[PDB]
């Protein structure tokens, strides 16, 4: 396991336009196409992404999916490295826990995760179970419980147990 395999589990692989946890048009492996309510709007965006740049009509191959996936993951890592509150945290975690942090940014963006103040602090001080206890009481946790549980278990143990 690693970040890719982990996110593929959390996000699933959908070759056709779908709606996310929030009601937004996404495709593949969690690739948000557009916050607009229009499926046409969505198809448009899709047809225009450089990795695709063709006429899909809401349908992509398994390759294009992974290609967007790769980019999205990199984008996540960038957001982290470019965020002042996040970077310090990342630098301080091990290879497995780093995957947990990337998962949160991938899911919710750099800005959202940056606002997990108390939890980031506990993570920086290596207080696993407290970090865990603390994350479990967020709205993120109530919103996507299944996912959140595995991520938290990841921070807590520093093992892939929750995904195995």
């Amino acid at each position: 396991m690693n970040i890719f395999e982990m996110l593929r589990i959390d996000e699933g692989l959908r070759l056709k336009i779908y709606k996310d946890t929030e009601g937004y048009y996404t495709i593949g492996i969690g690739h948000l196409l557009t916050k607009s309510p229009s499926l046409n709007a969505a198809k448009s965006e899709l047809d225009k992404h450089p990795a695709i740049g063709r006429n899909t009509n809401g349908v992509i191959t398994k390759d294009e999916a992974e290609k967007l996936f790769n980019q999205d993951v990199d984008a996540a890592v960038r957001g982290i490295l470019r965020n002042a509150k996040l970077k310090p945290v990342y630098d301080s975690l091990d290879a497995v826990r780093r995957a947990a942090l990337i998962n949160m940014v991938f899911q919710m963006g750099e800005t959202g995760v940056a606002g997990f103040t108390n939890s980031l602090r506990m993570l920086q001080q290596k207080r696993w179970d407290e970090a865990a206890v603390n994350l479990a009481k967020s709205r993120w946790y109530n919103q996507t419980p299944n996912r959140a549980k595995r991520v938290i278990t990841t921070f807590r143990t520093g093992t892939w147990d929750a995904y195995k």
